């Protein structure tokens, strides 16, 4: 179905998670966070809210 979408997605939440945790150690600020659109922004709070709170 969605091959451009998944696969932007997929690979901009790898890559964020990635270099986040990489440079960032911790959970992001309103700085990154902010600083980022808002599609991007959902798709990062969405994986990093689920991830955060659930611990997977």
């Amino acid at each position: 179905g969605s091959m451009e979408r998944l696969r932007d997605v997929r690979e901009r939440l790898q890559a964020w998670e990635r270099a986040f945790r990489r440079q960032r150690g911790r959970r992001p600020s309103q700085d990154d966070v902010e600083a980022a659109p808002e599609e991007t922004r959902a798709l990062y709070r969405e994986y990093r809210t689920l991830k955060r709170t659930t611990g997977q």
